[PDB]
């Protein structure tokens, strides 16, 4: 179709205007004195929320160019939330700040490519300063504290997470499920987790978490690319009987097969979800068998001459529950016999001895860690179903935060960490004046979050920001109590991973937009 | 789709304008000299009403932003009516008053978050003053009085409610049905009520009450999530043959199953209604058995390996009637044998003795109270079908009012209780000046109801309000007779729960709107 | 959908404008020198009429608010014609007069609620004065006279009505049918009448009378609520084949069932009409059996386990004709055997002796009076089919008038009675000045009919009205001859019931509109 093309300043202003609508809408929720955004549903009453992620999802602009701007930031900003479980709003506010001053510079005559390099240099330096500022989170006491803070000052949640990580380890797999009663429960069952998400967002049945949950499902393991639904009929019919869901783990599911599964599942004829098999090549084949042993199913490999038509319900494995999000799949409580699993673990351990390559050994060590490690299951208990679902949510969110804290520690929150690191990089310079401007653009942008928080509180941002720079370390401003002091001590903190990711992603898109000269889109 | 986004004052003014249309439309009905609102019907002659709930339901604005404003207040204002069975109009009037003055403050430069905190502080204080002002409602004489006042001065209704609560108790289950003749009747039968509503508003067969009524139905008790319709075909066909309705009480009914039941029931092939099982976890399993013992049915537990395909009519329980609304389900007159029920009641109290914690005992005591407590059935009688339906409505309304009165008591009506509480909170302060303004915004807003009532009567609100503040206690202005005195004595009162709910919900939305900076909605296209 | 909301004066003026279009269109036909209204029918040549009811039915306005006004008056005004068989036009003219002056007062600053109270007080007083002015109508001579006057001075009709009422009594059921020839006939057959009308105005096949007539129809008796058409399939596919209509007498017919019957009947696939069963509760069940015994049908009671699917033609009762209007249903000449009916009559008479209550006896005595009383059938004869249909209409019209005359007597016509009563209530006062105005508004409005009649004649209304007030009793102005005198003697009169109903209904709607502050309707979109 005919396209509308824009260039230079004309394009960049449109791009900016779009980013402002997005940022301006989300940054009102930032801070403890965050404001409400009203999202219309036109079926029932409007939604009132302080969740910047919810707001972002709704933002789409009529102007095609302005929209492109908002959609570029949204995409990248969401990755920050996918990595650390927080920081999408922060990333958006940072992006705005960098782009605004960035474009001002470009208009002044600065070279866009140099500006970008200057920004990136300021960020790499800022990340290194974050590491130095970071406070470790290792002992269980600390883990419980971070969990409590992330759970809205609930000591219970902090304890649960601490106990869970003490059972499966810090790199261990932890899941959260509904409680059967009032008392909380913690068990370690046979399970595994691999880095593969849903092949279609239409499999999502739990929109709140944005994940797919399957209760007592069958698991199909095929070492083949499924493109047609013809070969699935015999298996789908067998699953349609006994009325249980189906998880398809194949090399890939595409074309008709995917489409049919997407439709049939949304119609509610047969609940089905599909994900790619973990890894690639030889490793993929081996891990499919791990899942088979674990779920007590058989892998349908066409390599040995097996066909999907002759796949019976006995060939399918099964587990108690399966959770699938955009990136990960978790199999919980496989029916696989203890003898079979311990048998394959010992088999792989034998392969570790025969390993010639270091790489080969590391990959095997990873697979045994999964099979032997198992999965921790936290059943959240409460007195009411409403209280139970609510607490469950806080546990899941606090879990992600605590995990991130264990990886890279914690730094002062309330946007202090960013303004702190920026203050330490005053003498940072680049190869030319344009790069120097890029650095200053980034350093000034790192004040955006704090300033915004202070603004929402109704205080003078410039004064607070000025005072915070005066201090050192994790000294900052507690926007909630209006008192200055050690942010970590006052309980206002963020996982260093969050702040890091937010900044890096923010700078990523900001850098791309600053170096854009042409935009192509459809006509109105 | 592309969205229209507004910010700051631009958004808040739009939001306000929408709230004014809603409020200005409903507040004309407030008071004993309230005016009529004419609601147009797509087909037929228009409706003339003084019911602010009926008016509110119809309010929808063309402007997307203004509409969002009206819909936010409607939603929250409705919850006051769901809690106490009255106060939707009051909550709307309050909301308007708080938002109006609240936004004026925001524009003046006040911090919205402080304004909200100041309002909330004034409300929490106002609620405490309401409790103090409240007059308890315990003795049957009082219950009859409140029931009479709520029934438009009909002593008959007051007596009926009093007698009913004297049989099943104050926390007992009371239901109302159509009369068979002129004589009113009251009977207590084997029954139970649990906090679970319909799973689809398309099961509603009685749109008037907005509930589902099933006559002599079968009850299916399955401890499983039904998602497919394949597994009930055998049961549905067996129920299609006895030509009787079916109540499905399962862990949950969703997907195709729900859809098919929604369609088939609206087509009239088989009358069916579905609700979730009460509670969750282990307690859910136990209560499903309580229903089973009561209805004389058997629970189809997949845990022990039972299937729904092998479910016969003998496995289904049955009662005389089932009433299901958005929140509650009531089973009336179960076929369960007296020996079976009394047997399980004794079993549970055995469990009360073996109970280690207090929580476990309280929860078991709750289940025995349901099984043994039974259900009171009030058949409203009259000389004409029209008069019978009319009186039935007054009994149902007066019942909800009386219940609310037994919970938190009664306070002066006519909007006096609010203006009274407000006058006692003149010295209330907050942490800063902004919060202090928030407090004054709330205190001035609590005069809105009275002022509006007086206005509808054609008298000077500022004079009446000024006189009422001069007095103490439940001293106020009877808008009907235009005389001052004790409102309780004059018979102008409201359940303390009503006034409280109305205020708290009104302040809830008002606080949210005052602290709104952004609104997102679709384009006029 | 988005709504358009108006308030206060803006709403009331819209309402008024709509009432004016209605009133101004119908009031041109009022009086003996009434004018013609030309109604377009879109299929053929236009209709020319002086029937204000026909005109009103056609009135629908483009402006949604104006329309609401006209539709409110139409609704209430029609009830006057349903009660006394006349007075819709009068009620409309009165309504206009009250609303016009009423709103003028509201705009002046008068309190709407007081204005309404003042009006109502003036009306109750006016009705009492009407009773005093009323002249009884008891003896057959008087009945014949009133019938003659109502039949446009046809002594024949007067005699027919007199003879008919002499057979079945004054409170007896009288029906009118087409004649077989020139000679008129009068017979008493097995029949009954109960106070239940059509469930949908789309069943009407005789738009002239606004009723439903079914010839040699089958009658379905079910003591259940029919909501689905599925259960009707077997019975319906047995009526169309028979080539006969179907009358459904059930507890109620609603939802799909009603809709399907409304459509199918208008398509002409199967002629069907539905009405509710008489009474409620236990009494309803008993009366449904009375109809069964009378029509020679069997009741399908689900209580004993009968289903509507297993209903055969043998289960259905049948009569020679059925007449259904908005309020009443009349079964004429049932096929029920004399032995069966006389058997149940004696059975009920036995229950009268065992009756403990007075109320119970009175209700049973009503049941027997219907079954034993029967129905009088008047076959109107003439020399031509045209003359026959024409006379039949006058007989039906004169019948309704005469019945109303027997109930409350007759008063001066030509709008004299109203202006007479008004002149006697000059000293009537209220509690305050606002109510006093309301009274004067009503008294001045009672001159509207006369003045309009005089206007249509081309005379000065103010002069005539002034002269009529000068006299006393039933002294008035015969607009036809332009002579003053005793209106009753000159043969210009109206059943007291008509004038009463017209005034009361007129004041009812007027009172509601005067107390309206808000109107809600859809947008022009
Ligand atoms: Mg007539």
């Amino acid at each position: 179709a005919a396209k509308d093309v824009k260039f230079g300043n004309d394009a960049r202003v449109k791009m900016l205007r779009g980013v402002n609508v997005l940022a301006d809408a989300v940054k009102v929720t930032l801070g403890p004195k965050g404001r409400n955004v009203v999202l219309d549903k036109s079926f029932g009453a409007p939604t009132i929320t302080k969740d910047g992620v919810s707001v972002a999802r709704e933002i789409e602009l009529e102007d095609k160019f302005e929209n492109m701007g908002a959609q570029m930031v949204k995409e990248v900003a969401s990755k920050a939330n996918d990595a650390a479980g927080d920081g999408t709003t922060t990333a958006t506010v940072l992006a705005q700040a960098i782009i605004t001053e960035g474009l001002k510079a470009v208009a002044a005559g600065m070279n866009p490519m140099d500006l970008k390099r200057g920004i990136d240099k300021a960020v790499t330096a800022a990340v290194e300063e974050l590491k130095a500022l970071s406070v470790p989170c290792s002992d269980s006491k600390a883990i419980a504290q971070v969990g409590t803070i992330s759970a809205n000052s609930d000591e219970t949640v902090g304890k649960l997470i601490a106990e869970a990580m003490d059972k499966v380890g810090k790199e261990g797999v932890i899941t959260v499920e509904d409680g059967t009663g009032l008392q909380d429960e913690l068990d370690v069952v046979e399970g595994m987790q691999f880095d593969r998400g849903y092949l279609s967002p239409y499999f999502i049945n739990k929109p709140e978490t944005g994940a797919v949950e399957l209760e007592s499902p069958f698991i199909l393991l095929a070492d083949k690319k499924i493109s047609n639904i013809r070969e699935m009929l015999p298996v789908l019919e067998a699953v349609a009987k006994a009325g249980k869901p189906l998880l398809i783990i194949a090399e890939d599911v595409e074309g008709e097969a995917l489409a049919t599964l997407v439709v049939n599942t949304m119609r509610g004829i047969v609940k089905v979800a599909a994900v790619k098999a973990p890894g690639f090549g030889d490793r993929r084949k081996a891990m499919l068998q791990d899942i088979a042993t674990l779920t007590g199913g058989t892998v349908i490999s066409e390599e040995i001459g097996m066909e999907l038509e002759k796949a019976t319900l006995e060939d399918l494995g099964q587990a108690k529950r399966v959770v699938i999000n955009k990136d990960t799949t978790t199999i919980i409580d496989g029916v696989g016999e203890e003898a079979a699993i311990q048998g394959r673990v010992a088999q792989i351990r034998q392969q570790i001895e025969e390993a010639t390559s270091d790489y080969d050994r590391e990959k095997l060590q990873e697979r045994v860690a999964k099979l032997a490690g198992g999965v921790a299951v936290i059943k959240v208990g409460a007195a009411t179903e409403v209280e139970m679902k609510e607490k469950k949510a806080r546990v899941e969110d606090a879990l992600h935060a605590t995990r991130a804290a264990v990886e890279e520690g914690v730094v002062a929150g309330g946007g202090v960490a960013l303004i702190r690191v920026a203050s330490k990089l005053a003498d940072l310079r680049g190869q030319n004046e344009d790069q120097n401007v890029g650095i200053k653009v980034a350093l000034r942008a790192m004040e955006a979050p704090l300033r915004q928080i202070v603004l929402n509180c109704g205080e003078e941002p410039s004064v607070v920001a000025n005072t915070v720079k005066g201090g050192d370390g994790n000294y900052g401003y507690n926007a909630a109590t209006e008192e200055y002091g050690n942010m970590i001590d006052m309980g206002i903190l963020d996982p260093t991973k969050v702040t890091r990711s937010a900044l890096q992603y923010a700078a990523s898109v900001a850098g791309l937009m600053i170096t854009t000269e042409c935009m192509v889109t459809d006509l109105p």
